[PDB]
């Protein structure tokens, strides 16, 4: 089997991408985030503290014929921008992009922070990451791409992000015409649960490539590009007027600069994300001080190749039994 779906920003900075998921019996379509770097598929619900949606569309477990209570399992989900999310769970049919798998859990919240609250566009997550970090307990549940691998033609998915315009993930298959060139494969450590890899390096606009490793996650639910401080000041030593800013929170840069592009290596390989895509807009309605899309990861632990970067290739995530994930231009 495979799928394909469509998925397609929610605001025009490319602040997260929403794929719609068909849910329950009959179906129930709701637009999630997937989210490579979390490994639970949970939702707005009828069961959602009340004052806590705003716009959401909900799952209701009592309207789906093959809905089932998963007795005692609850859930409870902290992530990297201090959001969070809590509830209990159901077992229920989900398909994505025609690819459907029964027996899914379906985490229903019944506690969502303010971020989730105020985003009305985004009606719950789907994890992709690694099950091993899955937040069920007493009993860990498996994501949505671990439960359909096996019916799959081949064990993998796809992330073929748009720069302000739909893209597509797909499930079990590699569509060759939906990139240009080779797909470079390089090395998956899933010890953090993760799909965790090591860039080749970096180079800012026209300078010269610097070899050297740089460890991070391949992280579609992060909207930027997370990197060593080094690296970073590096890539803002080039535009006029950028610096770091603790009352904003990063980098910013004046609104009328024109931004040079970032490369980072994967093996021999090297991915060009354009000075367009690091931009940001205003860091208030109306200012002319713009948010830079390369941030540090210093005191996050961990570098993160969200959006930013993986919007600028098309992404392989091999589950095969080794796991590996491939780059190519597009």
């Amino acid at each position: 089997s495979t799928g394909s779906a469509t998925t397609t920003p929610i605001d025009s900075l490319d602040d997260a991408y929403i794929t719609p998921v068909q849910i329950g019996t009959p179906a129930q379509t709701l637009n999630l985030d997937f989210d490579t770097g979390s490994s639970d598929l949970w939702v707005f619900s009828s069961e959602t503290t009340a004052s806590e949606v705003d716009g959401q569309t909900i799952y209701t477990p009592s309207k789906s014929t093959t809905a089932k209570l998963l007795s005692g399992a609850t859930w409870s989900i902290s992530y990297g921008d201090g959001s969070s999310s809590s509830g209990d769970v159901y077992t229920d049919t989900v398909s994505v992009g025609g690819l459907t798998v029964t027996g899914q859990a379906v985490e229903s919240a019944k506690k969502v922070s303010s971020s989730f609250t105020e985003d009305s566009t985004i009606d719950g997550l789907l994890g992709l990451a690694f099950s091993t970090l899955n937040t069920v307990s007493p009993t860990q549940q498996k994501t949505f791409f671990d439960n359909a691998k096996a019916s799959l033609d081949s064990p993998v998915f796809t992330a073929d992000l748009g720069y302000h315009a739909p893209g597509t993930y797909n499930f079990g298959f590699i569509d060759t015409t939906a990139y240009t060139g080779s797909i470079t494969y390089t090395a998956v450590s899933t010890k953090q649960g993760f799909w965790e890899w090591t860039s080749t390096g970096y180079a800012v606009g026209s300078g010269t490539f610097k070899s050297t490793s740089i460890d991070g996650i391949a992280d579609t639910g992060t909207t930027l590009l997370y990197l060593p401080a080094t690296v970073v000041s590096a890539y803002w030593a080039q535009v006029s007027g950028a610096k770091s800013s603790s009352s904003v929170g990063g980098y910013v840069f004046p609104c009328s600069a024109t931004l040079p592009s970032f490369t980072f290596g994967v093996g021999s390989a090297r991915i060009v994300i354009p000075g367009d895509y690091i931009d940001f807009g205003p860091i208030s309605t109306g200012s002319s001080s713009c948010f830079g899309g390369i941030q540090s990861s210093a005191g996050i632990g961990i570098n993160i190749f969200g959006d930013v970067a993986l919007k600028a290739a098309f992404v392989v995530f091999n589950g095969a039994t080794t796991p590996t994930l491939g780059f190519a231009s597009k």
